């Protein structure tokens, strides 16, 4: 689905509480990437308040429980294992042996279902493209659909 069960909010609930050191209402930067920081990756408070703010709802940069199932919601649908993003990775590269190149990108995302054109490839690939070689890996993959 796209809208949460009730399940599933009942835990987004109890996670909500766990994550939170004063124990109020608010989720902070700093009661968030301490457990981002446990899940194993190391983002800075800065790095934080970028994508806090993105998804901010009343604007006020702490995160509010119909913003966090809004966040976790857009995670939890997405993600399945990391496993799922590599084998779905690697439907994306045509031949298999390495990177999806704006061509195969650009054919297998238009088939998914928004229609791009070559620029809108690009400019997808461009913003997370380390190399300048015009392909995606999974690293710049995984991070540009983080990102867009
Ligand atoms: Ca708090
Ligand atoms: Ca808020
Ligand atoms: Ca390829
Ligand atoms: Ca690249």
């Amino acid at each position: 689905a796209d809208q949460l069960t009730e399940e599933q909010i009942a835990e987004f609930k109890e996670a909500f509480s766990l994550f939170d050191k004063d124990g109020d209402g608010t989720i902070t930067t700093k009661e968030l990437g301490t457990v981002m920081r446990s899940l194993g990756q190391n983002p800075t408070e800065a790095e934080l308040q970028d994508m806090i703010n993105e998804v901010d709802a009343d604007g006020n940069g702490t995160i509010d429980f119909p913003e966090f199932l809004t966040m976790m919601a857009r995670k939890m649908k997405d993600t399945d294992s990391e496993e799922e993003i590599r084998e779905a990775f690697r439907v994306f590269d045509k031949d298999g042996n390495g990177y999806i190149s704006a061509a195969e990108l650009r054919h297998v995302m238009t088939n998914l279902g928004e229609k791009l054109t070559d620029e809108e490839v690009d400019e997808m690939i461009r913003e997370a493209d380390i190399d300048g070689d015009g392909q995606v890996n999974y690293e710049e993959f995984v991070q540009m659909m983080t990102a867009k």
